[PDB]
């Protein structure tokens, strides 16, 4: 049982395939034409049909569900060398079933069974008799020692060109025949072509051909659209470029195509439009990479060798041991050569040295393509609410064709001929657009998205963004520019007889200039060119500092200063350190958060308590530095021992210019916005209050005093009124603290918080979360998912990717520069994060207003579309019901000229405007609800209601008899006249009544192109139907009418718009938009 062993799959069975006379139907079907054959040895022919109908059925259906395919064609058996297809069953999240090839190849005299489902390799172990995935050595159990043992590959590697396969996507495109046979099969397009198959039964010839057309149009067009997607997936691979290997204890040039785990390689700068091969891990000498894509930031990481670290007892971890790894797919600037002498020679190219650990789909980028490529959800999959609906109108078309079935046997005509008007009744009435509507929504908004570079990687998270409950953002990064003016340096004076007093520049002691200088993490390029941090290079700049091409930046006036070594910075860790040598002697650096470092240092200044919070007050931003002189590999607790006071940095954040209008229309749009980020609670507070986020006072939540005591005290922001609170026995008086002010909370508050019952309560009411790390981030957006709120999160960096994924819907916020775009296009025309669901390049704000705007009319669409598309077809199966009745039908010119006037109104519906705008009416998801159900019923009664009135009226100017053995031949009547006219008018007044309204996308009359088309064609209904013109009634075969008869046709159509559309606003007016939740009321104070 379980064969397969994988968390892909759920279960499998073997299969073995089965010949023509074990089919179940070819041998069972030959009894039947048997006895056919003698009996036929008039009503015998629906039989034929019949039968021949079920035989064609049961030939296709198998490719419809594959549990009936491999219960039709497939027998189950146990023996593993007999099977030649297995089954395999997958688990609720990934993908869907199908039926995959065993393939059995021999190598080294022992044959190996293996198959690849969803590009995921498989193998045949024999001693556990089970199918088994391919796992690496890093993941199950690294021995650090065993990385640096590893020399290379040697002798025949065929059983690993088996078990890891070649290094590369492999994405295949196929052909356009191939996909369209794929698509032909489907259920919708057969049903199609079935339907019209009835009609060419019925002699109606041009209407059949032109229908026949349309659909061949759009089924082409669908598929050239899936061929554009799948061509626009490839993009993510790489051209294959040759790097040197170690393979036979030398040198030797291969392709990247050709490369296994634990195999050296030599990796140089990345060339360009290219990236580094796969999964590395550093073994010797130094690189620069820019982890653009994986973590969506342009600053430059450091990476080390991992040959300093032990070997014996060490575990490779992952962790605090992430300085080795090279991720696959981020370009790496530059590489320093080995420094020292090794067992293993020198590599010819100048590159550092490093070890594979993954290849293929395997690695982080390839898991993550494939993912989004296969085991992504569809939009509505469940697709449950459609059926019920289409269940609804084929109870509907029932009710019709029985009456049908009545009045034509009555009428004495004969059934042979009658069924197959009913059967055109009822599959007349079934709309087959129905559920493939929403995926062109999703579609045309997508397409409309990308023109302002908003990327979309998965698709379906659309919906989603329609209706946001909560949306929250980052503050430094997102809502504050990149450009960091530097205002000058405060407190490093003891005397302290001014708490605002700053130095510029160039007026503190030596100990501060030197200390900025030793603390960097910038470097220059070999070209030539200096990279980093914007704010680093500004405080760098304003000072004066200058870097060199090595390690030593010198010629600021002061001296010569070289970098030693440096310490990574951390979000978990607010500190960032570096040792520097001078002329005279060594010491070292230091550069983090004051309340951290304000915990390090040795003498504790009598008004650093005081100096940054006075400062922090109004907008600056601030961190601390401190020096430590040290006497001549070491670790890190040993350099933040202890330190000296030194100074402060005092920055300015410039607001966007788009930032201020976002918020507000967000906040007067019936969403609420609420922010996450790192800073002191001042600097939040004051930037959260400067955009919107709170008006009035504010209360902070924090320790208490010095000691770990975990007692939480609401103090205010200008520190005049204290309010003290306990986690283990007080309680939140609600009156007193959440209805007045409008509190922020701490991180570290809310770690003591952990557990609380009041938690969820308190989660309610909070707009700011300030000193929050990586982790409750993560905590954070999952609550808020779990209260059941809708969330969005627009992130600037890596500090918060896995907050990103959690939220309902991501942004992340590339920065880029306008003109640099605009250059880059016109050298394209001339001659890619994958970090969060969405990507954004331009740094402008407004990508959330502009995404949520483009998710709700996408939903509101739908809804349109589902109502006209019911209501045209209850409309159209009806009035074929009353002509059906008696003997007449319609010719082709009128249903072919029925249909043209129907489809130009159908090109222009769907061009529409969204207004700038966004309204509060939020719009309900689901189809079955009390708007949709009343506005079709009522349509659908004062529709029925005209049209009995007008039946009434002509079978009282003329009346019918019953004549034995009627057919259906066509002929000019009054009937036929006033009901084809009558079809026409309601047909296209259901598009002018239920287009959609003006506060979600635009009204009728801005869009001229509909309006132009619902006036024309109206025009030439009114003409034909007011006998203004001869030659147009005459051409078309319309009976004339009597003068008194005219007014009513006209008068009943004119009142049957006015109760449609009254009826429609009175609907929409009451049981449109569902209630916002009670978290985003605009409460006063
Ligand atoms: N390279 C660096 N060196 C020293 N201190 C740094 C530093 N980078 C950040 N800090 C300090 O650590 C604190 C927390 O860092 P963190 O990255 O979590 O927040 P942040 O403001 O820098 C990004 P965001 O605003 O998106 O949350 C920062 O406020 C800053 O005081």
């Amino acid at each position: 049982k379980s064969f397969v062993s994988s968390p892909i799959v759920r279960d499998s069975t073997l299969l073995v395939p089965k010949s023509l006379i074990a089919k179940p139907y070819v041998l069972p079907f030959f009894p039947l034409y048997a006895t056919f054959a003698q009996l036929y040895f008039e009503w015998t022919f629906v039989y034929l049909g019949t039968l021949v109908s079920l035989n064609i059925l049961v030939m296709l259906m198998p490719a419809w569900n594959v549990k009936i395919k491999a219960k039709f064609n497939y027998s189950t058996t146990k023996n593993v060398n007999e099977a030649t297809h297995i089954l395999i069953y997958t688990t609720p999240n990934n993908g869907s079933d199908g039926i995959v090839e065993i393939q059995r190849v021999t190598e080294a005299g022992s044959l190996q069974t293996f198959f690849q489902f969803q590009k995921k390799r498989f193998l045949w172990h024999e001693n556990e008799q089970v199918f088994s995935s391919p796992k690496f050595l890093v993941d199950e159990s690294p021995k650090i020692g065993d990385f640096q043992k590893c020399k290379g590959h040697s002798g025949d590697l065929t059983h690993l060109k088996r078990l890891y396969g070649e290094n590369s996507f492999d994405i295949p495109i196929p052909t356009f025949m191939e996909l369209f046979k794929e698509h032909a099969v489907a259920p919708l397009f057969v049903f199609q072509v079935f339907c019209v198959a009835l009609w060419l039964l019925d002699e109606f010839w041009y209407y059949s051909l032109f229908n026949l057309f349309m659909i061949i149009s759009m089924e082409a067009a669908a598929v050239f659209q899936r061929l554009t997607a799948l061509k626009e997936f490839r993009t993510m691979g790489i051209k294959p470029y040759t790097i040197n290997v170690f393979r036979n204890k030398k040198w030797v040039a291969l392709q990247t195509n050709e490369l296994l785990p634990m195999d050296l390689v030599s990796i140089t700068r990345t060339a360009e439009e290219s990236a580094i091969p796969c999964d590395l891990i550093l073994l010797d000498g130094s690189a620069i990479v820019n982890e653009a894509m994986l973590s969506g930031e342009s600053t430059p990481l450091l990476k080390e060798s991992i040959k300093l670290r032990p070997s014996e007892d060490n575990l490779q971890l992952d962790g605090v041991d992430k300085i080795a790894v090279l991720h696959g797919g981020t370009k790496a600037l530059q590489v320093t050569p080995p420094e020292h002498k090794s067992d293993i020679p020198p590599p010819p190219d100048g590159g550092a040295l490093a070890i594979v650990t993954k290849t293929g789909f395997e690695t982080s980028q390839g898991s993550l393509v494939r993912v989004m490529i296969y085991s992504a959800e569809r939009v509505s999959v469940d697709n449950k609410e459609a059926l019920m609906f289409i269940l609804f109108l084929l109870i509907f078309a029932v009710i019709a064709s029985w009456y049908v079935w009545v009045e034509g046997t009555k009428m004495g005509r004969i059934q042979s001929k009658l069924i197959l008007d009913c059967i055109l009744i009822i599959t007349s009435v079934v709309p087959p657009e129905l559920p493939m509507e929403l995926t062109m929504a999703v579609n045309s908004s997508l397409a409309a998205l990308a023109k302002f570079y908003v990327y979309c990687t998965e698709p379906f998270r659309i919906p989603f963004a329609g209706r946001i409950d909560v949306c929250c953002f980052d503050k430094t990064g997102t809502l504050t520019g990149e450009d960091l003016v530097f205002e000058g340096l405060a407190g490093i004076s003891a005397d302290s007889e001014n708490i605002r007093h700053l130095y510029s520049a160039a007026e503190a002691p030596e100990s501060t200039i030197l200390v900025i200088g030793a603390a960097h993490a910038l470097v220059k390029l070999e070209d030539g060119d200096i990279v980093g941090d914007p704010m680093e290079k500004a405080t760098l700049k304003a000072v004066g500092w200058a870097v060199e091409r090595k390690n030593s930046n010198y010629r600021e006036g002061t001296g010569k200063l070289d970098i030693i070594r440096r310490f990574q910075f951390s979000s978990a860790l607010k500190r960032s350190a570096s040792i520097a040598s001078h002329n005279d002697a060594l010491f070292a650096a230091v550069k983090g958060a004051p309340e951290t470092i304000r915990e390090r240092l040795s003498d504790i200044p009598k008004n650093y308590d005081e100096i940054y919070k006075s400062f922090t007050r109004s907008g600056s931003r601030v961190l601390a530095l401190a020096s430590k002189s040290l006497p001549k590999d070491l670790n890190r607790d040993d350099v933040e021992s202890e330190l000296t006071f030194n100074g402060f940095l005092i920055f300015h954040c410039p607001l966007k210019d788009d930032a201020i209008e976002t918020i507000k229309m967000l906040n007067e749009s019936s969403h609420r916005s609420i922010m996450i980020t790192g800073d002191n609670p001042l600097t939040a507070v004051h930037v959260a209050k400067e955009v919107g986020i709170v008006f009035g006072e504010t209360l902070i939540l924090d320790r208490a005093g010095k000691s770990d005591d975990n007692q939480l005290l609401f103090r205010d922001v200008e520190e005049t009124v204290s309010i003290p609170f306990d986690p283990s026995k007080d309680t939140f008086d609600h009156s007193k603290l959440f209805d007045r002010y409008d509190i922020a909370v701490t991180g570290y508050a809310l770690n003591a918080l952990e557990g609380h019952s009041q938690l969820r309560d308190l989660l309610r009411h909070t707009w700011v979360y300030a000193r929050v790390s990586p982790s409750q981030k993560e905590f954070l957006l999952n609550t808020l998912k779990d209260m059941g709120y809708q969330t969005l999160m627009c992130g600037d960096g890596t500090n918060d990717v896995g907050a990103l994924k959690q939220a309902h819907v991501g942004i992340a916020l590339l920065n880029g520069t306008e003109e640099g775009l605009k250059k880059l296009g016109e050298q394209r025309r001339l001659e890619a994060s994958c970090a969060a669901p969405f990507t954004s390049k331009l740094a402008n704000v407004s990508a959330v207003t502009n995404i949520i705007r483009q998710g709700r009319c996408a939903l509101v669409n739908t809804i349109q579309m589902y109502k006209i598309l019911a209501l045209n077809c209850l409309i159209s199966a009806y009035s074929l019901s009353i002509i059906y009745m008696a003997g007449v039908k319609f010719g082709d010119g009128q249903a072919t000229v029925s249909g043209l006037l129907l489809s130009v109104c159908f090109l222009s519906i769907s061009r529409g405007k969204p207004l700038e705008k966004l309204s509060k009416q939020r719009p309900q998801s689901g189809i079955f609800n009390v708007y949709i159900m009343g506005s079709i019923l009522s349509q659908f009664a004062v529709h029925i209601a005209t049209l009995v009135y007008i039946t009434t009226e002509i079978y009282k100017l003329e009346p019918r008899e019953p004549q034995v053995d009627l057919e259906k031949e066509f002929a000019p009547s009054l009937l036929n006249t006033g009901i084809f006219i009558i079809q026409l008018v309601q047909q296209v007044s259901t598009f002018a009544v239920n287009y959609q309204g003006e506060p979600f996308r635009e009204n009728i009359r801005s869009n001229k192109g509909m309006y132009y088309g619902l006036l024309g064609v109206t025009g030439l209904a009114l003409a034909s139907a007011t006998e203004f013109l001869p030659e147009l009634n005459e051409a078309m075969k319309f009976v004339p009418m009597t003068d008194d008869f005219k007014i009513k046709l006209t008068l009943t159509l004119l009142l049957d718009f006015f109760g449609s559309w009254g009826v429609e606003h009175f609907f929409k007016f009451f049981f449109m938009d569902d209630k916002p939740s009670d978290i985003s009321v605009q409460q006063v104070k």
